[PDB]
């Protein structure tokens, strides 16, 4: 049996029960090649799927696309094929002045500024990671030598108005999001992204283990775009960290 | 300047003020080749971008990925580059017994079961198309010989629970969506999809003209696999119709 | 055999399946007299009911009163007596500078700033007209020689605070409505009125065909007071247009 | 001289009135006014019929509201622009509790806000409650008329049909929000449904205006008995007699 | 049967069907000693319980603690033991300039700025007192010679941000509550407290009779500080008044 | 020097404490304080009993909260004014999952916000989340005690009765919102019910304070509604030993 969107079967996964889920399809091969015997399985729409081996055990790498809706499809269909643990990796921009480019963020909870999380649990339910995944990500990030921040991420269904950007076609932000960035800053939120609220809510309410780790590639309060060397090193560290976190999760 | 995600410039669009926006990146070239002088511009993440010419005028074709969040990025960045009219095309499944495979649906309004629409307008605001775009889509659809339905579409941030699917890993649907498919059926809703609420709300509240047309490729109330020829013909007709609707909007 | 509020039976309607529904009881006779053989049927509370003949077919004219609640009663009771198509006519202000006194607006969707719409469908559902009624209204309005605007109407349960009027007894506007007129202006909304959200939501979710057309008699953004002659012409044109729209709907 | 936009009257037309009786039906306005002295028709436009009269020498307005919070909110606002500060709603109603009998009177102590226009004056958390002096005067007038009086909560709906959980309709459907709602209100002690009190009471309690509602019971949803015309006629007449006596107590 | 939190039995109550419910456990004995034969029953957590006799009838005095949650436990457990009428007494701060220190407020309805009221009735339901109890409280307060205000009270789940206090650890007030005190002032709200919305909603929806009376001990709009004698007199008058209101409720 | 408004203490009274242990019941404050060095009573007002003690040479406060978010929010605010930055909640809880046994410990990783006071600090979208170091210390302290420990989501209710879907009550009714809610939380993997963690965690996570919750299971709601009182005394004793050891780990 082949799932509707991902184009793979349970046999294709070789017994994997853990997936690493980047957003960008072009990063899938790069993550798989950090492990042993990487194998391309399928690519359709924003979903590129590889398998590889980590300490002898099969691991899936599957892209999600941008946003909760496309992420929710990938997580569901991988769970149909036996995956139980989901490690999100990416890079991100921080919104607090003490966070530096090259630091890592491990999300301990997300502000649910999305719609798909409500398709799994009502708004009162916390978008929080599994404690073992969060523990493994913190340990892998710390062992990398980076400075690590554990804290809250704001997870938005838009890149522009929901992150209170005004440098846009209309220059307008709807009332709900006017003043929102300052509010999140004053509440200690570390960063914005666009998938964690869906991922964490769907997994925490469905018997699946999930977490999110990200390397910081810009501080939005300072707007200092990194040189190429620093960007490359931060991107590389983020995926090396997520693979070591997967290693810590294997049983 | 090059826009942040799509990787194209205003010059690359060569004057285009109208975009055709399918979901799947692999459909972009297939739409572009119905027009004159198609040229590939860029491909990043779920976003593949071509230009072409229709009756001497430039037209962009840009994929959106699945879901309102990735759609909202593409629409905003194309608008930054001068695009003012957005024609969504795709194929869909219907939820009314009287709608047959091969028929076309032109959306007159969407049920906002998404999150990104709320980043542009509060829930009270109607997710409705531009009337000229809807009229052009109806005319083009009828001129193709298909049976056309004008009506309401339910636009969900998930494929599974928000469309009241129970054939899933948990088999559960949150309270909000229990009994929902029958509620929408009794309210005359024609079909589910995953992008129109975001697209139509964002455009109608932002000075952009938008509409949606889709070919019906399955009927969820019927238990019948369509033949391959009928599916191919319906896909081909959907994109012929959207290009003819673009020709009507330009003229 | 009589419905509870309107005081008419199905036999009194002489087979009519289409109603013209103004708000003011005193306008019912005026609209009826534009058609053939007008006959007074009943008057109770805000509900004055006539019948007339248009191209040989019976048409009902029934006032609604101000607001969604009284409107919802008239629509339901007429539907119980066999009416399936409802054409709302009136006159309105406008909130966009480009809309002039004497122009006409055909609503493509309503902002649901009412309560009664929620008694038919949850807020996510679009308050949108039937496409054939909106098309007939656009055609009748344009054929009259008026400048016609197709677009979104804000439909408020109040005349005063929900339209952000400060020339009131308290001069207070509740937080929800502070700044709201500029927000709707920036979102492209054309006008305020007080019944379309209820009408359009109720009908679109209940298998009834509805639409709304209005003549513009004042513009909130303009200082010039309209010539009383232009007001009289606009009132007369509005009802001539809705009768022609009814002619185009007859089968 | 300028007239208010919908009601078609000026402050001078009211002869100093600071109290209004506000029925829903325009045809009941003259019937209330004639219980007082020197009733005079002022205007009729749309659902708004307006009379003045005198009670113990003081001017009183009588003005219909139409059905629903939206048309009611217009009448209250425009009357308040002309100096009216106290608003007494009267009408007749069904009841949803078995202990409330036809011919009894209900004085609303608070309303379930199943409307929209109340939200245009105060967020949902705000209570739709009457002025305590108005409710007190209504209770005293009702008791002095010989009727059995019930003080309690009224459910105030923007619809007559689905919001009152009626299924005998064109579609036969009731939206999810209102499925099971009649039994829910019954178990919470709610006495009756009507269609204007949540708007009226929220608008007035948040705007420095005094308001209350009294109604004669003319049917009981929970009963099958059909009241005859003399009983309905008696209940309608008593309801307006009671509201005029309540106005007298407010003016004293 | 011994109720779980309050630690009393029906026999301990000696037939009482009326309770006076202050917030502070230390005030229970003081209230009981205004009546005949005061007897300590139990003390656990924030719940101190006495019985006394008033005109020969048993009355309970039971503290609630601060907040709707602890109040809801006390009311429920007393109702299990036969109590049907609940008279809340306390002292409060007023937010209207015309309300003076030493005046008394009888609540005619509460703004539901709490959470526990929603555990008994949806937000649309009015947090309103029983009319007999409010009438008895008005009469007792007026007969004492105090100036009495009947009106709306804002009932907050917090002492600090929900009363728009900025003199706090963070100085932050969440968006919902920014500007809120001026909005309640403009709406004619008399005072803030922290239990009435829960108490009134719970009782009104559960067949129990409840009301609230308070003496004003501070006014947030007035700079002048009240003297010690005025405060001691106001605290003493508040409890004398509630006992006289209980007398008026006995049957 | 001024005392805080409700707690009746000054910063000097706390001897520089930056960590508080916050039980609900005033009578348990002394029981926790006596597990540390040099316990001293500071104040008692309303439901707030406050002691100071010393742990490995560092000052620690113990302060009761009362039942519910509203009284808890006062105590946390006023302790934070006096320099407290870390808050360790200890208490008992009712488990809702069948695999959790009486006497097990639960460390909350996030709370379902079935309260009102959390909304006075952050909108509903914001996660009621503990500080990660506090949750890590609580888990380690609970494991080191020999207890079986569960990490997971807690449903945090403003009521004991209907919001925890209890039916053995005066009316026997539960409002629509909460009908079927316990099964819904069970199917979503929620471990337990209590009444303060949503307020505590949301207020601290949005205000620069570190907080966590640990609780001993005294009842399993898949079995019964009201708990039994033998290992309960034993469960309470182990829970407070665990929270003191978690405090030691946070101070190290
Ligand atoms: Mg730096
Ligand atoms: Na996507
Ligand atoms: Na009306
Ligand atoms: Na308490």
């Amino acid at each position: 049996k082949t799932v509707f969107h991902l184009g793979v079967t349970e046999a294709d996964l070789n017994g994997a029960t853990l997936a690493i889920i980047p957003g960008d399809p072009a990063r899938v091969q790069k993550i798989a090649e950090l492990m042993d015997n990487p194998v391309f399985l399928a690519s359709h729409r924003e979903y590129t799927v590889y398998r590889a081996e980590l300490d002898g055990q099969s691991v899936v790498v599957c892209s999600t696309g941008i946003g909760g809706p496309s992420t929710s499809i990938a997580v569901e269909e991988l769970a149909q094929l036996g995956v139980r643990t989901f490690l999100r990796v990416g890079t991100t921009g921080a919104i607090q002045p003490h966070v530096n480019v090259g630091d890592m963020i491990v999300t301990t909870g997300s502000v649910r500024l999305d719609g798909a999380s409500l398709h799994f649990a009502p708004m009162e339910f916390p978008a929080v990671p599994d404690f073992d995944v969060a523990t493994a990500m913190k340990a892998a990030a710390q062992e990398s030598g980076a400075t690590v921040h554990m804290g809250v991420t704001a997870s938005s269904d838009t890149f522009y108005p929901g992150q209170e950007r005004y440098d846009t076609f209309t220059g307008r932000v709807v009332r709900r999001f006017q003043g929102s960035m300052k509010e999140w800053q004053d509440m200690g939120v570390l960063n914005f992204e666009m998938e964690s609220a869906t991922l964490l809510t769907m997994c925490a309410s469905s018997g699946l283990k999930a977490g999110c780790v990200a390397g910081v590639i810009i501080n939005r309060t300072q707007k200092e775009i990194p040189d190429h060397a620093t960007l490359k090193e931060t991107e590389a560290r983020s995926i090396k960290v997520v693979v070591e976190a997967a290693r810590k999760m294997l049983k």
